[PDB]
């Protein structure tokens, strides 16, 4: 998955959170929510050929702005009200939409949250232990260049010694 | 200031995980806020630091020590209470056959817990980015000694050759 901060245009104030999971272009699930509500909607495959036919777009680029929007200068949209969701490209103070999805309001809205707060803290708990190994890598690789470089000195030194 | 988030289980509500945020502007022996959230509500207590030397008093604990207790159970055998009619948090120390309360805390209601879990989430996306630029730093600095390694290694095994070659 892929968790995103963005600011929606009827909301500028505060922050929602954008929650992607999926490749993309195999349907996925893209879930909204500001630390209270959440949205949910499950994009499949169909939905995505029916939106790239209404707007006459390449596959390979719509999911490629998909890719490059989801997962994060785009803008966000979405009413409350229709739950529809959709972001534009902008580029020269022109921009074009890339089709919309509906996001249904989740009932229990706590457990989304609840899930997306532990899956960040395990992700911080795995990348700190990956930093640990990755730290002690780096000493031992550094300390075996200047093992070798000591090593090539002697080599040369030997080898200038015998010249003379 | 500071911060630290863990997850607990309260003995009221075993099913769901709750988020414990502990954060202190100096260091914690001089004063923290404690914030307990569910993902929906949130309560919060500031604790003073003449908050915490009364707290130890009151318990007949040397403060150090009652001090040393907070820190392994609210930053991380534990166990945590609360209950959201009361708004009164309470953790025990649990020995064998035996536990005893480490102090307890009134929490309150938070009124925007929606802004609370925003703030909450920001700073571990922050944490896991600012993570992220670590390990792509080191394991970086990591490849490019690597290459510079072996670059150097195809000298010397040409200046042993020659080497070998001259001494036999």
């Amino acid at each position: 998955r892929k968790i995103s901060r963005i600011h929606l245009v009827s909301e500028p104030s505060i922050t929602h959170f954008l929650q992607v999971s999926w490749t993309l272009e195999s349907g996925f699930v893209i879930t909204l929510t500001d630390g209270h509500s959440a949205w949910t909607g499950t994009v499949s495959e169909s939905e995505i050929s029916q939106e790239a036919d209404d707007m006459a777009m390449e596959k390979g680029k719509y999911v490629g702005e998909l890719r490059k929007a989801l997962l994060s200068v785009y803008t966000f949209n979405f009413s409350k009200e229709s739950c529809y969701f959709f972001f534009e490209k902008n580029l020269k103070d022109v921009s074009f939409r890339l089709g919309s999805f509906n996001l249904e309001k989740v009932e229990n809205p706590a457990e989304v949250i609840r899930e997306l707060i532990c899956y960040c803290l395990d992700e911080i708990k795995s990348l700190k232990h990956e930093i640990k190994e990755l730290r002690k890598e780096k000493n031992d690789t550094l300390n075996n260049y200047d093992t070798l470089e000591e090593e090539t000195d002697d080599l040369k030194n030997r080898l200038q010694a015998l010249e003379k």
